């Protein structure tokens, strides 16, 4: 019997409302639930929530059209949400999870209040990038005051900037913010080695590295994907470049085969001497970004990889050894970057297979995070059954929900061929008003 996906969708929104029942009823306002407990958690500020996960889940619902939802999130961003805070707040999770989210929102509302914050919180981040001579943003600043702390950064988190504050610039008129997303990641392509190379540690206040560690993976990541979607996004020819010229430089020096399989271990960013066996689940969000940059059949043989661990393991595995193929860890953070992979890869050519391989997943996240009040983390994928941990992270309301919903429902709310997402799945582009 085919899959119904029009069915299928409308079980991912009914699972994504009754979600949202549970933050509502248990963690109205707070950061993340705890939904084993019934409990919430702070996230960037202990004791000073910042209303994450209802700011992260404001795009889902309005894609699924879940609008009373949505509309009682908004509500409560414009009466409560406020950033003059005396705390450290992290640069990086706070522009694509805050920055991103409200901005997101704005787009599918229109309401001119979500980009007033967006925009505010933007502007108190915008002092970690001006405490560099480099403009490498430092990885904490205080909301209130400015004050930085911590400038031993990553490619990461200097360069997942550009879509957000891009966004930011065209919205307002005020280059400021494209400039500074861009000119940080200039500074570490202007530093790539003679074979393509940049390591993923970066010093705000040198401007040197400080590992010989080039990566795909975590730390170094969406540094990538925000070259192609600068491109994509604002029509930057030079991140055009930049987002190919790198990808190839990868592709000649990190993929590696072991077991018959692909994998991108990290490696010394001058010689290319492998320095590293492991590789992390967030990884497979390149597999998408390699069939972005038009290097599809790549990224399939990367997706094989990942679906590969999922048909093992049922739950992908938190990090690997790529040279067994084996779990180096057992818990898990209910990680979104399979869905992620499908979806961008299925916006290609619309291929039914990256449909069949999300719906092994979202099935296999009901049948293993499913708890009282949501949808939690795992503490451990080799019992039967996983045993679970107490946390529902605040991107699984901006990610996998919505990577489901947009893969199965055909929704009339998105333009698919428009359609742009953020690291955090903050849809950037591609909104059908109703
Ligand atoms: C620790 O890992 C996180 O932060 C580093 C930077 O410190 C990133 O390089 C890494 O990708 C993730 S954030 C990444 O994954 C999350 C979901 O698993 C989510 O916030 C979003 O997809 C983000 O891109
Ligand atoms: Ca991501
Ligand atoms: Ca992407
Ligand atoms: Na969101």
């Amino acid at each position: 019997t085919p899959e119904d996906w029009k069915a299928l969708a409308a079980d991912v929104r009914s699972e994504f409302q009754w979600a949202w029942q549970g933050y509502v009823a248990k963690a109205w306002g707070k950061d993340e639930i705890n939904p084993v407990s019934g409990t919430s958690r702070s996230f960037f500020i202990e004791g000073h929530d910042l209303g994450l996960s209802l700011v992260e889940a404001l795009d889902t619902l309005w894609i699924m059209g879940l609008d009373a939802e949505f509309q009682a999130g908004v509500d409560w961003v414009k009466a409560n949400l406020s950033f003059d805070v005396d705390g450290n707040a992290q640069v990086f999770e706070t522009n694509i999870r805050l920055v991103g989210g409200l901005l997101s929102a704005h787009l599918a509302s229109g309401d001119p209040v979500l980009l007033a914050k967006a925009r505010d919180l933007a502007d108190r981040l915008a002092k970690a990038f001006e405490a560099s001579p480099h403009g490498l943003p430092w990885r904490y600043v205080n909301l209130r005051t400015g004050a930085v702390s911590d400038p031993e950064t990553n490619l990461a988190e200097i360069g997942t900037y550009l879509s957000e504050f891009g966004v930011l610039s065209q919205l307002t008129g005020e280059r400021k913010y494209f400039d500074m997303a861009k000119r940080a990641m200039r500074h570490t392509l202007d530093r790539r080695s003679k074979i393509g190379l940049m390591a993923a540690n970066i010093h705000a206040m040198t401007g040197a590295f400080t590992s010989r560690n080039a990566s795909i993976d975590v730390y170094a990541d969406s540094f990538y994907e925000y070259l192609w979607d600068a491109w994509a996004l604002f029509g930057d020819e030079d991140c055009k470049r930049w987002a190919v010229e790198c990808v190839d430089a990868q592709l000649a020096h990190q993929a590696k085969r072991y077991d018959g399989r692909l994998w991108f271990p990290m490696v010394d960013f001058e010689t290319g001497a492998v320095t590293g066996t492991a590789q992390s689940e967030l990884a497979a969000y390149y597999a998408g970004l390699l069939g972005q940059v038009g290097r599809k059949a790549q990224g399939d043989d990367y997706l094989a990889s990942f679906t590969y661990l999922q048909a093992t393991f049922g739950v992908i595995p938190e990090s690997i050894d790529v040279t067994t193929g084996q779990p180096r860890r057992k818990h898990t953070g209910l990680r979104p970057e399979y869905p992620d992979a499908c979806l961008n890869l299925w916006l290609i050519d619309r291929d039914p297979r990256y449909r069949r391989l999300a719906a092994i997943h979202y099935r296999e996240m009901k049948a293993t995070s499913r708890a009282a009040f949501g949808y939690t983390a795992l503490k451990d994928i080799t019992t039967r059954p996983m045993t679970q941990d107490d946390n529902c992270p605040g991107y699984w309301w901006s990610e996998q929900m919505k990577y489901y919903y947009l893969l199965f429902s055909d929704t009339p709310r998105i333009d698919y061929g428009q359609l742009q997402l953020s690291t955090e799945a903050n849809v950037l582009r591609g909104f059908r008003k109703v």
